[PDB]
């Protein structure tokens, strides 16, 4: 099927930062969602330069207090530590946060498609795990999702030694400069948006064909329901 | 009283963009909230350069479909028009949006203080008016608010022909460069944050003394309750 779930109407670019690797039972420290209606990517289009983001976007960036320490590597990479987060009064991943995320999604036309780089192995199962610990094991079931590593592999294969498909590797290969020297969830989402604007119509075709119901993502840890 | 309502814990920088001037019964087209815990401004500190934003911030930026046309001047300034907003599937100012705003505020330690440039004459009464049309005439009553025009007038008077206190005028006077060439609610909030970081401890003293309960803001139009 070219449209198993119809055309995705809104792409919600997502990044989660957390306390450590999956084997550590990590907890979210920061999240960013950037919602872009598909029409911002419905465009007919020398080495390219970074495109500007669409004018009409919705953005949500939040810091979150985990119930455990960040690993030294995580704090090095993200600039967040549990003491830093506590000094700023950050709250845990709770029911109010889940309601905020859903209310943000409800501002967007459906179908919704979350887009995250390495989402299938990290961001999506982690988000499912945090919701599972709250017993909100179906809260995001209305959403679809795709992993942009898989997408960009497909787009680059159709477009043309093995390449890396890390976010930074793709961005620098496409645009000849490194993504803005930022270490935030928002920075990662903005860089992902830029890579998704490289071949935007081809991206939308791939997304429509591969969109996966979020309820089929198994949680990284915690209960399934 | 130096602390009529205690120390404000979180400053939520706010900008609203809308369809026209107050005399036109305007409706919101875009909003941005940027929440910064006060500790990011509790710092002892040649011509200065623009300071970087704090690492730990929460951000929400949303576009909104008004129930009427934008004025030509408004669309010129903001890049938004009702057709553009409709093409991106934007939703009106509704109950879900009000709930989203409140859930965002509930991520922040209280007391909350909204900070908006010209807020007393524009952003605060307009936000009250939109909530009033939904019958949510006390939804934000827990918040306090201050107008940064009044604040910066006070700070510059203590620090040193008449000056303009428009956002751009203050920013260029303090930092010797114009605020990033952006025409978005988020851009205005980021520029306001930068000006509030000029004399941050003095700003916090002024804010604590002048914080005003949001429920005392009369709506620009609509019912009072």
């Amino acid at each position: 099927q070219t449209l198993p779930h119809g055309h995705m109407q809104t792409l919600i670019f997502l990044d989660l930062e957390a306390t450590g690797l999956p084997s550590s039972r990590p907890e979210v420290t920061e999240l960013c969602l950037l919602a872009v209606h598909r029409c911002a990517l419905e465009s007919p289009p020398p080495p390219p330069t970074v495109p500007p983001p669409p004018r009409v976007v919705d953005k949500l960036s939040l810091c979150v207090a985990p119930g455990k320490a960040c690993s030294p590597a995580a704090s090095e990479i993200t600039g967040l530590s549990t003491a830093v987060l506590a000094a700023h009064g950050r709250q845990c991943f709770d029911d109010n946060l889940a309601n905020l995320l859903l209310a943000f999604l409800r501002r967007q036309p459906q179908p919704w498609c979350l887009v995250a780089h390495n989402g299938d192995r990290y961001d999506f199962p982690l988000l499912q795990a945090e919701l599972a610990m709250l017993g909100l094991t179906s809260a995001l079931d209305g959403a679809f999702c795709v992993d942009s590593i898989t997408a960009l592999k497909a787009l680059e294969r159709a477009s043309s030694p093995r390449k890396s498909y890390s976010l930074g590797s793709i961005y620098t290969r496409l645009y000849g400069q490194s993504p803005p020297d930022s270490h935030t969830a928002e920075g990662d989402v903005l860089a992902l948006l830029s890579i998704c604007q490289w071949r935007p119509q081809a991206l939308l075709r791939w997304v429509d064909a591969h969109a996966r119901p979020f309820g089929t993502i198994r949680p990284m840890y915690g209960v399934t329901a």
